[PDB]
């Protein structure tokens, strides 16, 4: 989408899977979707150096609204549970640095069942502009075809263009169009800053490891389409929850960074292990996923039980992340011709190699007739920096 | 198996999941399979606590056999691999205070292809006993005759025996005898000091859990043949690997003390985390796997993404183990009445409640009449200990 915006992946917070819909308040004042959530959450991302490593945007998902429209027929927020309204929430994120963004739905009912925007785009889309809204996650659910599905992306998308208003757009127009009719990601890029292509994000390494397949899978059809203004959404980071192993968290932030993901946090940052916050405020792998040339990576191979992925990078350097696949033993070697790397082109003549994840250590100069030698953890990831010598 | 051995579940260490058949000591020395591997891990058992802890036996899994016997007909250490042999190894592990465990298969060949048992029961126990071993255990594979695998079990069982020699009896029976009918596990039980009912755990939460939901989809068959002398095998302990997040590693150690299980890690004592290794060394977390009762716990309920297990202790206690196991979103409440707990007789009158784990918590007295109250992390458990008192 030519709006200027997300010329890098977006970097955020996102509530969905980790505090989903829960609206009991009564009995979990400090976990249900509320205005009071997302205060702290705004506060923690600026005292606990979330903002300083890139993460900008605050974002509300789905369960934020009041079960009618107001009597202007807008959109509301939930009277109890937002008293303030999105407006002033807008205004104290806005204070604080960071943006805001919102949730609604194609259809005529968001997935958890409140109101959709099906004919009230326009309206929905001034409102969301109005409040001050930087960011729109636009949900698939409860849309009866295909043509009203197309139409509806297209439709919110040059009306929130006629606010006048900088809001990225996020779309999960692939994921709903898939089952019915394979998506046209030309017309869809032209339409949206991102786009989830894949099933919903849990907290499991299963869950990890599907959408990776999903992605080689489908690689043919995605990676080139992704650049500056238009990514590739494989779901939130799950990183500081409870379902990962360090070496799964490490895999799923090295290969977010390869695919130049949108990295939105859905974690409790009141609560957040030490080593997962490092991790998630990775300069040097942060940098690799904002590299500004926004060429996704890829899969490069597959064979017993390991994966080589590689993305290019600016200034003649690729990333290259290595996963070990094999659940059972220890860290097993993996051996690869630095020639094949980089499309043999990034250690010609030679390369300086530094690894990065599982932790940072340089690895030296690398000839072209070099092999690059390593030993991966069960369900890890190696990632390693390539830099061409000139 | 009444030989006076596993009066409590069996507690060691074994190579099995974490080092495999690893066979290139060239190209991977660290984690082939070797003597140095043997004596190093021996080494770190004494100097950091596992020992101490209860960690007794530091077993040998598969492929530790030279490809041939030996002259005489016997078994041999691999030359390369092993060049002192096992009566050595065992000498130093003795050294040490500590015990060795080995292994064997019923059939032509071990699992991963080396010199079977059958033919040789009497001989290779024989060995085993001369060479120093102090447990055996004795894997299915390359047997495909329901006959010879009751019998070879049966044999090995009384060849052991008759070296007068104390050694733990560990069989992959029940494992091997699921594809072609039930098993009788009174029969077992008489021949085995353990045994492994289900397929082999590997370094994951999948693994954990079709191992758990076999065990509570099977407990009316399994549960009640356990007790000291005879215990069932849910395999390894993977804490302090690499494929289970804390919470997950925290619910296997849970559930391995709620089933009475043996305590066999496998894992690198040389490269481990103080959390994981704070809990396998939890010394009440043990307590309850220990319990002189030797009473198998078992699941009392299921529902909404939850599990209660509980395990009846000895003088009037319980263990009660609660499952989460939604893997999305954040930690969710849990409340049961306490009456329904420990067949109605942990707290009446009343109980003293003390959290185990993922944290030690003493929750205080609970009344019969009242409920207990907890949150369960995705993929975690809670642990508490119920201790019966007439006291508030
Ligand atoms: C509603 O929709 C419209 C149309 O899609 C959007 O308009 C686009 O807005 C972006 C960002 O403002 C424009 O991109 C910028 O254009 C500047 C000049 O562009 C000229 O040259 C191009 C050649 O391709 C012509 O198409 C165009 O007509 C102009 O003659 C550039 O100077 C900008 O450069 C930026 O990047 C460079 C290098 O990366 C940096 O040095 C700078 O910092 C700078 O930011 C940039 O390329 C885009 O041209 C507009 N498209 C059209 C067709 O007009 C609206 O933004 C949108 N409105 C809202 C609110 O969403
Ligand atoms: C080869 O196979 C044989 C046959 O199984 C094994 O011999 C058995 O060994 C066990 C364990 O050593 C013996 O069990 C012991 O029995 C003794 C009781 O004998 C009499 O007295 C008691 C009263 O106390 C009566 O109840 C009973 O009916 C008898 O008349 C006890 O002294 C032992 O108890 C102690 O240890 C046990 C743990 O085993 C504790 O629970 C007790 O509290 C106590 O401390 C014990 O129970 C058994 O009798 C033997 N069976 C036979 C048929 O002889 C060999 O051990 C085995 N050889 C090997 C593998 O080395
Ligand atoms: C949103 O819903 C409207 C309203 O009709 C609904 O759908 C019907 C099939 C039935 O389930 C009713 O109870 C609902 O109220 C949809 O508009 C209708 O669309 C159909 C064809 O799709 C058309 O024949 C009718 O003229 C429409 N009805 C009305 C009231 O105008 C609309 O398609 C839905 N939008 C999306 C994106 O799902
Ligand atoms: C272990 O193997 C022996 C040897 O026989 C082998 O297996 C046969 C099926 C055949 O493929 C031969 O070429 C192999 O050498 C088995 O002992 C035999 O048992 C069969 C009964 O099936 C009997 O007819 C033969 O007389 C036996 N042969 C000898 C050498 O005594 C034995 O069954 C195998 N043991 C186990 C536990 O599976
Ligand atoms: C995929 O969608 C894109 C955009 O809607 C289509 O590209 C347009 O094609 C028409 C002619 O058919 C041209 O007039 C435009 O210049 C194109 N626009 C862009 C953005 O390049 C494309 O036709 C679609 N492809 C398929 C296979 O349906
Ligand atoms: C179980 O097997 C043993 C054989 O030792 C036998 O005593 C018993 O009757 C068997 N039980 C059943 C139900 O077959
Ligand atoms: C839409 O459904 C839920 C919200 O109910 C969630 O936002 C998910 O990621 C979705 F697919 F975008
Ligand atoms: C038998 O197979 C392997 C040995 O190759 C391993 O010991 C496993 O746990 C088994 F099932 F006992
Ligand atoms: O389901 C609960 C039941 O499970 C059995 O296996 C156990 O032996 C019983 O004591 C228990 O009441």
């Amino acid at each position: 989408l030519d709006n200027g915006l997300a010329r890098t992946p977006t970097m955020g917070w996102l509530h969905w899977e980790r505090f989903m819909c829960n609206l009991d308040c009564q009995e979990e004042p400090d976990s249900c979707i509320s205005e009071k959530l997302f205060m702290e959450m705004a506060e923690l991302m600026v005292s606990e150096g979330w903002k300083d490593a890139g993460y900008e945007y605050l974002c509300i998902d789905d369960c934020w609204m009041a079960p009618q429209r107001d009597s202007e027929g807008r959109l509301q927020a939930d009277p109890q549970r937002f008293p303030h309204g999105i407006r002033q929430l807008a205004n104290y994120v806005h204070s604080k640095g960071l943006k805001l963004g919102i949730y609604a739905d194609v259809g005529n009912k968001t997935c958890a069942g409140f109101p959709g925007s099906f004919g009230y785009y326009d309206i929905d889309a001034q409102t969301f502009a109005d409040w001050g809204v930087d960011l729109l996650k636009f949900d698939g659910c409860y849309c009866d075809s295909l043509e009203n599905l197309a139409d509806g992306y297209k439709h919110m998308s040059l009306a929130l263009n006629r606010t006048g208003r900088s809001i990225v757009y996020s779309c999960e127009w692939p994921l709903y169009m898939w089952p019915f009719q394979k998506p046209n990601y030309t017309e869809i890029r032209q339409y949206c800053n991102h786009w989830r292509n894949f099933a919903d994000i849990d907290d499991s390494w299963k869950s990890i490891k599907s959408i990776l397949d999903w992605t080689s899978f489908n690689q043919e059809r995605i990676v080139d389409v992704a650049g500056p203004g238009g990514w590739n959404d494989p779901d939130m980071l799950v990183i500081g929850n409870f379902g990962l192993s360090w070496n799964q968290q490490v895999t799923q932030m090295a290969l977010w960074a390869i695919m130049a993901a949108p990295l939105f946090m859905s974690n409790d940052l009141r609560h957040i292990s030490p080593q997962a916050k490092a991790l998630l405020q990775d300069k040097d792998v942060i940098a690799i996923n904002q590299d500004p040339l926004g060429k996704q990576g890829y899969q490069l191979r597959q064979g017993d039980n390991f994966e080589v992925w590689e993305r290019p990078l600016s200034g003649l350097a690729w990333a290259v992340a290595m996963i070990n696949r094999q659940e059972i033993g220890g860290p097993r070697s993996y051996t690869i011709a630095v020639a094949s790397l980089g499309k043999g082109v990034a250690c010609n003549p030679a390369c300086f190699i530094t690894q990065l994840l599982p932790v940072k250590r340089k690895l030296g100069f690398y000839e072209w007739t070099s092999r690059l030698r390593s030993h991966i953890n069960p369900t890890g990831t190696v990632l390693l920096q390539l830099e061409n010598t000139m």
